[PDB]
């Protein structure tokens, strides 16, 4: 089954009001959430009523479903309840600075989907429960956790009280939960090089046409992608501090295979810290780069994500060169 939230949890969220001075700095794209953590489901709020109007969800309806999302995300290094809500306001920025190229549907969609999109992450990759033939591997052939988050997340909306979708028409219900379905299955990486190539060449022939249905889930797609990976467009040490709980659920992975007398790879390896600057490297080059660099040019006021990446790259390649200072 899945956890619920208490009574107290989500009247707490009703009566909760944002500081003023936030309201400012949550529409910049490098907003970090981290110093803010009893503020998190609230923000989620804010930046719903914020992007689809303060009708939107029947408001006792909305604040059941985020305090039980909340408890059905577990206590692990990385893809944890900080991830989905970072993963969240990245979508509100990118649909804020995009408003009226997204329909109402998609945007209640879309914000829902980053907020599920990693429940009930057990802090082991597509690579372990194949590998390890685990029971999700059997039900799920290809990506596996994203099959299985987008199920969790149906399971949620069907709890009693849970359900924000239940007053859309027939029609549009069946069209929100095909839009999150589509959005979660986006956030397995396997899928994101085949999605960028294909967005490319329709940017660059000129092809590319946001009324095409085929090209909007492309488009959303990508959009997906960049958000998921958003902790490389903060500041510097924003960034080197989540890619630190990265490496850290890697390394506990790598640590289960070490157990079960299989030698990992190196970026799973905690033996292997050295290699972390020239692997970062390597993931900006050929993932976040490339990501940044497409979503740009597809939708131009998402420049400040590309910006910020390019910054944090010089960033890596200043600590390959050993001309890093501070730490903590
Ligand atoms: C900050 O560097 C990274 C960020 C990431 N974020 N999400 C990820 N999902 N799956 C993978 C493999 C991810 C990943 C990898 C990174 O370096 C290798
Ligand atoms: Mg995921
Ligand atoms: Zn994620």
């Amino acid at each position: 089954h899945m956890s619920i939230c208490t009574s107290e949890e989500w009247q707490g969220l009703m009566q909760f009001t944002l500081p003023v001075r936030l309201c400012k700095e949550i529409e910049l794209f490098h907003f970090d959430i981290g110093p803010f953590e009893n503020m998190w489901p609230g923000i989620f709020v804010y930046m719903v009523h914020r992007s689809c109007g303060t009708s939107c969800f029947e408001l006792e309806k909305l604040c059941r479903f985020i305090m039980s999302v909340k408890k059905n995300y577990r206590r692990v290094p990385y893809h944890n309840w900080k991830h989905a809500v970072t993963v969240a306001h990245c979508m509100y920025a990118i649909l804020q600075n995009n408003h009226t190229l997204f329909t109402d549907l998609e945007r209640k969609g879309l914000l829902i989907a980053c907020l599920c999109h990693d429940l009930d992450h057990r802090g082991f990759s597509n690579s372990y429960l194949q590998k390890f033939d685990h029971p999700l591997a059997a039900l799920y052939s290809t990506s596996t956790m994203e099959q299985h988050h987008f199920s969790q997340t149906v399971s949620i909306l069907q709890l009693e009280g849970h359900n924000i979708f239940s007053t859309l028409s027939s029609s549009e219900y069946e069209q929100v939960l095909e839009i999150i379905r589509k959005a979660i299955i986006a956030t397995d990486l396997a899928l994101y090089f085949g999605n960028r190539k294909q967005l490319e060449e329709m940017y660059q022939t000129g092809s590319l046409n946001l009324n095409n249905q085929s090209h909007r889930d492309r488009v959303i797609g990508l959009m997906m992608t960049a958000c998921d990976l958003c902790s490389v467009t903060k500041l510097w040490p924003v960034t080197k501090l989540t890619a630190n709980d990265i490496y850290a659920e890697f390394w506990a992975e790598g640590d289960e295979m070490k157990k079960l007398g299989i030698q990992p790879i190196p970026m799973m390896d905690r033996d292997k810290k050295d290699e972390v600057p020239q692997g970062q490297l390597g993931f900006y080059n050929a993932v976040a780069i490339p990501c940044y660099t497409t979503l740009t040019q597809i939708l131009p006021p998402t420049e400040p994500l590309l910006k910020a990446c390019r910054d944090n790259l010089s960033q890596w390649e200043k600590v390959i060169r050993g001309e890093e200072t501070a730490t903590w």
